[PDB]
C-alpha cells in the first residue's frame, strides 16, 4: 500500500528569513481568519493519502501544501517576505482545484477560504 511523503518543512538554517510587517499581517490577519472558518479543516494539515485511501494523490500533486505548514513556518519565521508565504496559499488552493473537480464539497470550501484569503491581503500593509 501506498505511503506519505514527508511534509514540507517548516525549518531551514540554511534558508535566509525576516520578520517583516507584512509578515505579521499575514499570521495576525490573513492565517487567523482562515483557520477558525468552518471549511478550515480539510486544509489544517497535509493530505493523508493513506488514510483517505487516494494513492493518487502525490503522484499528481508534487508541490503539497496546507496551512498547518503555512502556519508552523509563519511562527518560525521561515519566510524571507509576504510574497512566499502568499505562494504557499495558492499552491494550496491550486493544488485542491487541480486533484479535485469543479463543484465539490472540497472544492467549495477552497473557494470560501481563498475569498477571505484575498480580503484580508488586499489591505495589506505597505512595507514598513
Ligand atoms: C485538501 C483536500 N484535497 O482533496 C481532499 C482533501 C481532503 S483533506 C481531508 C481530511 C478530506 C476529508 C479531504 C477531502 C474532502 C472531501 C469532502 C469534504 Cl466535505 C471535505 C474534504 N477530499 C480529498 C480528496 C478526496 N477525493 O478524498
Amino acid at each position: 500500500g501506498s505511503t506519505n511523503p514527508p511534509p514540507p518543512e517548516t525549518s531551514n538554517p540554511n534558508k535566509p528569513k525576516r520578520q517583516t510587517n507584512q509578515l505579521q499581517y499575514l499570521l495576525r490577519v490573513v492565517l487567523k481568519t482562515l483557520w477558525k472558518h468552518q471549511f478550515a479543516w480539510p486544509f489544517q494539515q497535509p493530505v493523508d493519502a493513506v488514510k483517505l485511501n487516494l494513492p493518487d494523490y502525490y503522484k499528481i500533486i508534487k508541490t503539497p501544501m496546507d496551512m498547518g505548514t503555512i502556519k508552523k513556518r509563519l511562527e518560525n519565521n521561515y519566510y524571507w517576505n509576504a510574497q512566499e508565504c502568499i505562494q504557499d496559499f495558492n499552491t494550496m488552493f491550486t493544488n485542491c482545484y487541480i486533484y479535485n473537480k469543479p463543484g465539490d464539497d472540497i472544492v467549495l470550501m477552497a473557494e470560501a477560504l481563498e475569498k477571505l484569503f484575498l480580503q484580508k491581503i488586499n489591505e495589506l500593509p505597505t512595507e514598513e
